[PDB]
């Protein structure tokens, strides 16, 4: 079938993004957006961004939902498409995604059914409370830890649970 693409939300989700995808490079990896915005010289079209000449067929492909997260930045489009998601899940990694929680049910509905895990802070902002009253009901789980390896451990550990899949093995646990 395919790879859970997973979102982490709360704070702490970019530092536990970065730690997967370089810890485990072959198991999580992020997907290519799309823009309508110039691009710079070392940058490549198809593995930083999809490059878009037209805006119009940007416009276009939103409003026929092409995307779970679409939006507007210095007067360029930007927009995570379900094909960009999708080509990284069927090359089975675990999609990281940095995307609000209405792209949770987007995804849901796309059959591309994301491990959420919201990152719970013990007070030490208020932005994360509110998350939490928003979309309690649409996560897969909720992490809180004292330290930030123990919170990096637990998510590890709902990923495996949940994608039935092991990220890692010890290697004399591979027999």
């Amino acid at each position: 079938n395919y790879t859970r693409p997973v979102i982490i939300l709360g704070p702490m989700k970019d530092r536990i993004n970065d730690d997967l995808i370089s810890e485990f490079p072959d198991k999580f990896g992020s997907c290519v957006p799309h823009t309508t915005r110039p691009k710079r010289d070392y940058e490549v079209d198809g593995r930083d961004y999809h490059f878009v000449t037209s805006r119009e067929q940007m416009e276009k492909d939103i409003q026929e939902h092409k995307f779970i997260e679409a939006g507007q930045y210095n007067n360029h489009l930007y927009g995570t498409s379900v094909q960009s998601v999708r080509e990284v899940a069927e090359k089975g990694k675990h999609c990281i995604l940095d995307v609000s929680g209405n792209a949770i049910k987007r995804l849901q509905i796309a059959q591309l059914y994301p491990i959420s895990i919201f990152i719970k802070p013990k007070s030490m902002f208020e932005r994360a409370m509110k998350l939490e009253q928003e979309f309690t009901e649409h996560f897969t789980a909720i992490v809180q830890g004292d330290t930030l390896e123990d919170i990096y451990n637990q998510v590890k550990q709902i990923i495996e649970e949940q994608s039935g899949s092991y990220i890692w093995v010890p290697a004399k646990e591979k027999l």
